């Protein structure tokens, strides 16, 4: 019993963070192999983020000018390569705390394990989700780019996000780790600003079945609805919407706990309709959409109580 | 920006966790140096009784895919020490603490003796915790991070019928009037942590959140009336003194956020949300608001 927003256990991750300094600039890398992998802004001075043109402030340096540091020990910088917006370093060392790993690109709802780290010492972990308008609410400092976002299913890291930067009102925006941003958003300071967030909806769906696992059901009701007529309503509440996926999805919940995909969105209908009256689901007087269908039936018990 | 529950990164514990066998019982162990640390029940009480009867070979510990040799085993309080023949190389710096209500600590939760996730939580002032814990999960350990040492702090024994969890310390005394059996027993009225609410309100000023703020003040006599009616713990003047620093940062001394914080529990929300929640929350300590809104690392 209980639900937690849980993060995957972080020891893989933090035996692969380095430090990076290039000039003034100082921020976080990731060392797989004999490669530390960074934002390419490391390259820039506050100046040159307007406009950096980073082939020509790239092609300026030399493999001295970057100086890497895992745990008290200097690696020396043998190569470089840009791939996207991620700065490739070449190091003379293999990282022998490598895990077994993969560079994912996750989609808008999948949810991952953020380390968040500053001088290339991880500091906290959490767990969020990439937003529907590719940003992410994180909590991250300055000082925090190149903290890296992940999941671990089995003993894989798939490596999935790098920190980058911070929109103007709070929210953040990264790359995958081919170094390919996730959203509009380039790295440059330029006015830049996320789009209107919605919510995930197959995300608060799942967690209404973790709730019915869990053993609350006071938000069910009698009702189903057609798709159509669910998306009519749930996008006047900024709900994204559900595809023929998304019900195809909540399949295995559906079927362990008894209630149809469409009655469960019904419940939500209704909820959106109602609030809570007082009342929590989960420990919470919100809806919230930042736990998907796998991390549900990860989480929760196989025998619903 | 940003505001997060946050949890210390998990690596220095998970290459401690080991799997403990006997009979039919799984559950899970820490391994420090030569001894290994777990529930007393993997015997099942009158566990005296019990244990006499066992020999170290009785007892299977798993390290990876490694079998550890028990080579002496001895019982404090409700945890089992397994002396085992190799001392764990992995073992990071670190001291066994007791905590008080109201303290957070992270939750490496584990299966098997393999680390399936970490969680931020309190111990709530019943003394249970409002875990995520699944069957299997017995021994799974609670701890906080000072430095590079590690200060292991719980470690799980049991799940109440209302769905929260009990154990002890890792010197097996149970945080609250439990008892390692199943037997009928219940977590006590819970309250809420006075000192981390007015935490996490500081915690949302520091992020521009504003709108709850007032120009009055109050006394701790008059506050401690309010918070008494309704399941607020009694803040003393210590926790007044903890937030000395918060207080200096933002501009708002304490008992001008605790009139803030009166009128929100005679008023609720209205609509409106705090950090993106539209409760109170509790499991932030005045610490914890300091170290994320200041990016102390581990
Ligand atoms: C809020 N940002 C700024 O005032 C300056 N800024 C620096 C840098 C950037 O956002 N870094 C930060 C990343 N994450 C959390 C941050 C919290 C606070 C903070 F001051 C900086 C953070 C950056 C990188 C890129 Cl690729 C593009 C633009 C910028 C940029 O605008
Ligand atoms: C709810 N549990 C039970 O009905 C059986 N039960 C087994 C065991 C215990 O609580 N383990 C569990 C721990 N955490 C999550 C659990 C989720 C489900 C679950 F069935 C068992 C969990 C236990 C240990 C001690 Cl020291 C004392 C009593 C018991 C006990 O009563
Ligand atoms: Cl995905």
């Amino acid at each position: 019993s209980g639900f937690r927003k849980m993060a995957f256990p972080s020891g893989k991750v933090e035996g692969c963070m380095v430090q990076v300094t290039c000039g003034t600039t100082t921020l976080n890398g990731l060392w797989l192999d004999d490669v530390v992998y960074c934002p390419r802004h490391v390259i820039c001075t506050s100046e040159d983020m307007l406009n950096p043109n980073y082939e020509d402030l790239l092609i300026r340096k030399s493999n001295h000018n970057f100086l890497v540091q895992a745990g008290n020990v200097q690696l020396r910088v043998i190569g470089h390569s840009m791939q996207n917006c991620v700065l490739k370093l070449k190091v003379d060392t293999a990282n022998p705390k490598t895990p077994k790993y993969k560079f994912v690109r996750i989609q808008p709802g999948q949810t991952f394990s953020v380390l968040a780290c500053y001088n290339g010492s991880p500091s906290g972990v959490y767990q969020c989700a990439m937003r529907p308008n590719f940003t992410i609410k994180g909590s991250f400092l300055n000082g925090s780019c190149g903290s890296v976002g992940f999941n671990i299913d089995y003993d894989c890291v798939s490596f999935c996000y790098m920190h980058h930067m911070e929109l103007p009102t709070g929210v953040h925006a990264g790359t995958d780790l081919e170094g390919n941003f996730y959203g509009p958003f380039v790295d440059r300071q330029t006015a830049q600003a996320a789009g209107t967030d919605t919510t995930i909806t197959v995300n608060v769906l799942a967690w209404l079945y973790a709730a019915v696992i869990n053993g609350d059901r006071w938000f069910l009701n009698r009702f189903t609805t057609t798709l159509n007529d669910f998306n009519l309503v749930a996008m006047k509440y900024n709900y994204e919407p559900l595809t023929q996926d998304h019900v195809d999805i909540l399949g295995p919940l559906s079927a362990q706990t008894g209630i149809a995909v469409l009655d469960m969105c019904a419940s939500l209908k209704e909820l959106l309709q109602n609030g809570m009256n007082g009342r929590t689901i989960l420990g919470s007087a919100l809806l919230e959409d930042e736990f998907t269908p796998f991390d549900v039936v990860r989480q929760c018990s196989g025998v619903t109580f």
